[PDB]
């Protein structure tokens, strides 16, 4: 990871500078990989993805088309009264860390 | 050397706390270790290894045979007189280091 301290920099900032959500990592720290397993990641899956928060996006695509093949695929989806959003508060100060010279 | 975090903790005050001559590191980090040489240790050795800064104590010996024994082998160093003392101030100071525990 070291290799490009511009991304190592975004997330210590981030962590620092959020309290919650924001602060939530993204490159998953060494405890989380080890804690990390496939039943967690299956629970995860079916508890977020969720239809009321798909969105299925075409470039080139005729709309007809689009709906024709999909309606299909995802109308028999479960409605799910979409779970609210986590809080985060701003305020964070400094994140150091020392590494090559 | 993770193994003994109150050693890390106290090495980490010096070094956080103290400016310079107090907070040089005793345990030769990694790019230090890379760097020395036997010739940079001789050179440090025969610059500071000087007669005023040479005291043999003894436990239960007696001082007529010890000075016997310990003139000839001593009374014959360079009389360099002693350099100036390596001055350092103290200031605050955090130091805080992540990591597995």
């Amino acid at each position: 990871l070291s290799n490009n301290p511009q991304g190592l920099l975004l997330e210590a900032i981030h962590s620092a500078g959020y309290s919650g959500a924001l602060a939530y990592p993204l490159l998953a720290p060494e405890a989380a990989l080890n804690r990390l397993d496939g039943p967690s990641l299956e629970e995860f899956v079916a508890e977020n993805y969720t239809a009321p928060r798909m969105v299925l996006a075409a470039a080139g695509v005729e709309h007809e088309e689009l709906v024709s093949i999909a309606e299909p695929l995802l109308s028999d989806l479960p409605n799910v009264p979409r779970p609210d959003e986590p809080k985060s508060v701003y305020v964070g100060g400094d994140f150091r860390r020392h590494g090559e010279s």
